[PDB]
């Protein structure tokens, strides 16, 4: 299993431009394309990241790309990071996935400032870890990917996805 999988099954994949839960312009897995309220603009900037011109409509081939891309930036954002820098680096590969999930799902913001459970994980608290991460808004906002992902810091395995 794969990050791919991963955020495929938890973001969702979109071939064509729709409005992220707050509004913007996104595609594919979760692709922010603008801020901006203009589906055109949307449009201008697709193209520009894909690289034709799409008209608002990718492959997958091509949102996986995009994906891919998304990633190693989340993971720059990630190393370049006081707070989480130690926590990844600390993390085992399917530890870590769990954390980008949650870097995409919240932002590197969002997820720097789990004091507690960043420091759990760290010290590889799994549990406690996991229970605290039981008590976020987040865990309450989305349960399902949220018990999901906090399985996975738990068991530290893809457990929780084999049968969807």
């Amino acid at each position: 299993m794969n990050l791919f999988e991963m955020l495929r099954i938890d973001e969702g994949l979109r071939l064509k431009i729709y409005k992220d839960t707050e509004g913007y312009y996104t595609i594919g897995i979760g692709h922010l394309l603008t801020k901006s309220p203009s589906l055109n603009a949307a449009k201008s900037e697709l193209d520009k990241a894909i690289g034709r011109n799409c008209n608002g409509v990718i492959t997958k081939d091509e949102a996986e790309k995009l994906f891919n891309q998304d990633v190693d930036a989340a993971v720059r954002g990630i190393l370049r990071n006081a707070k989480l820098k130690p926590v990844y680096d600390s993390l085992d590969a399917v530890r870590r996935c769990a954390l980008i999930n949650m870097v995409f799902q919240m932002g590197e913001t969002g997820v720097a400032g789990f004091t507690n459970s960043l420091r759990m994980l760290q010290q590889k608290r799994w549990d406690e870890a996991a229970v605290n991460l039981a008590k976020s808004r987040w865990y309450n906002q989305t349960p399902n990917r949220a018990k999901r992902v906090i399985t996975t810091f738990r068991t530290g395995t893809w457990d929780a996805y084999k049968n969807l």
